[PDB]
């Protein structure tokens, strides 16, 4: 659910998703276009086509649980919607951490129009 990506955001970078993740660059909360703006926005650009793959689940709402194994996120076993959804979660969690050394806050509230260019999952 979304509220679990927000506290795995959280844990995994010691930013609130909102605001540092619900409005970001291109791709980082609601809506997508264009070319993603660095590396975070990336993971949301990827986030983003890891939903889609997933037409017949419900991202946003489906709740699943996960524990950390020497630190790392281990997705436990529910559905196989909440098991892929929590697989989509996991990878941007680690994405944005991965990023943190990029992340600007130029970038929140970017403007949907300057987001030019065209990127396919
Ligand atoms: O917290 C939210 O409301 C959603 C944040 C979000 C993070 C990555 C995305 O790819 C899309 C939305």
């Amino acid at each position: 659910s979304l509220l679990e990506f927000g506290k795995m955001i959280l844990e995994e970078t010691g930013k609130l998703a909102i605001p540092s993740y619900s409005s970001y660059g291109c791709y980082c909360g609601w809506g997508g276009k264009g070319t993603p703006k660095d590396a975070t926005d990336r993971c949301c650009f990827v986030h983003d086509c890891c939903y889609g793959n997933l037409p017949d689940c419900n991202p946003k709402s489906d709740r699943y649980k996960y524990k950390r194994v020497n630190g790392a996120i281990v997705c436990e076993k529910g559905t196989s919607c909440e098991n892929r959804i929590c697989e989509c979660d996991k990878a941007a969690a680690i994405c944005f951490r991965q990023n943190l050394n990029t992340y600007s806050k130029k970038y929140m509230l970017y403007p949907d129009f300057l987001c030019k260019g065209e990127l396919k999952c």
